[PDB]
């Protein structure tokens, strides 16, 4: 333990997600919207934090 995040029981959808979104599907549609989503929904909100001193 270290943090507070399901890792336990989701490697079980990981583990298991590896006959359908692993293979040629990184996470979903495709990566683009991951960075997107990553980038577009944490542009400033990662930023201002990690920059905060």
């Amino acid at each position: 333990r270290r943090r507070h995040i399901v890792r336990k029981r989701t490697l079980r959808r990981l583990l298991q997600e590896r006959e359908l979104v692993e293979p040629l599907t990184p996470s979903g549609e495709a990566p683009n919207q991951a960075l997107l989503r990553i980038l577009k929904e944490t542009e400033f909100k990662k930023i201002k934090v990690l920059g905060s001193g």
